[PDB]
């Protein structure tokens, strides 16, 4: 279990609060889309995507399982699945539950002349600066990905931690709904 | 989805906070057992329990499926099963998720002969002062209640409130964990 923030003023406390609770009340598609709309109107970011994998016995996405696009551009993700991208992509190779996951600093790691063009056209398409946090569950193997594109998340240490303490409990309601 | 509490203090938010971020974390009854501990240790009882049932369409248990005493004397609860008490505890016909249910507003309003000598036997048995809080699943059928004897619960509103809260997080732990 991910520790809870120090630090936070009494409204972001109230705020993580009232998202954990939602959260766990979350059973249906329609409300687990309709928290995470509520969710992004707080964060410097328009763009959002969670996705549930199954996992290998490192704790790395095997197979996609569900993809809830909250708000990355439609194009974007047709550009993606039509490429396959997936094969590419370094933030689907993320060792899911070991902390968030800041997309620049992974980016500009990357060595295989793939990965780099991968890189190159994400950047071209507004998704070269982002966050990525994560959950994993033993008991099933599966595991959940929470994406935020854009500068401004990562910078802002107080939703970043709020945003990666809320994550496990998002895992959980995707798990209900899938 | 139940409104969260006003007027906690700091510190009784961060309790909530940190109790209903643990609960979404348990995964076995290992760990629903030693959370339920960590909560029991804060509350100005000694006795408490938690129950997950399968529900009729008035969201009344109509079976029990798996009991977790916490510390409940095990003497009362083999009393209870041996004498079928299960049958004439006002507590039992709850309508789950309707809101927490004092134990003496209840068993005041008992009529039938067999709850009188219930409420009776409970009442000698340090059992006739509690609350009991719920939580009702559409999506299975299924319900959970959480019990707490004494008088001292009810009388603290934050408590009652936190409790009230935390019991649906419990519900999902305790399905989770069936
Ligand atoms: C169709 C499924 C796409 C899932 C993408 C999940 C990982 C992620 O957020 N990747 C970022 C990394 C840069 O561009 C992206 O789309
Ligand atoms: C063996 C299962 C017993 C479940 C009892 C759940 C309801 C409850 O807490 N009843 C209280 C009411 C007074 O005495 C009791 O035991």
């Amino acid at each position: 279990m991910r520790p809870l923030p120090a630090g936070l003023t009494a409204s972001q406390q109230w705020t993580l609060l009232e998202w954990i609770h939602m959260a766990g009340h979350i059973e249906t598609e329609n409300e687990l889309k309709a928290f995470l709309d509520q969710v992004l109107s707080q964060a410097p970011s328009e763009r959002l995507l969670l996705a549930l994998g199954r996992l290998n016995n490192q704790n790395q996405i095997q197979r996609l399982e569900r993809v809830l696009n909250v708000s990355y551009p439609s194009d974007w993700l047709d550009q993606y699945m039509k490429e396959n991208y997936a094969q590419h992509d370094p933030i689907l190779r993320i060792h899911l539950g070991q902390g968030p996951v800041m997309w620049e600093e992974r980016f500009n790691r990357a060595k295989g002349a793939e990965e780099k063009r991968f890189i190159a056209e994400a950047t071209q398409n507004g998704m070269g600066s982002g966050i990525t946090f994560s959950a994993a569950s033993e008991r099933n193997n599966i595991g959940s990905i929470l994406s935020i594109a854009g500068r401004e998340p990562g910078r802002n240490a107080a939703l970043v931690a709020m945003l990666n303490c809320l994550t496990p409990h998002l895992h959980q309601a995707a798990i209900r709904v899938a």
